[PDB]
């Protein structure tokens, strides 16, 4: 339902961004970077669940 626009990905490396996100899936993210990629990877069966960390 919201994970920001992740229209630049996939992208060609993360950077060392520290941006921990809680996925839906109950999982932490060290970045958008991350959540945008593992977005485009799972084709979409991945969602958010707190920007932040869990």
């Amino acid at each position: 339902a919201v994970s920001v626009d992740c229209s630049e990905y996939p992208k060609p490396a993360c950077t060392m961004e520290y941006r921990p996100l809680c996925g839906s899936d109950n999982k932490t993210y060290g970045n958008k970077c991350n959540f945008c990629n593992a977005v485009v990877e799972s084709n979409g069966t991945l969602t958010l669940s707190h920007f932040g960390k869990c």
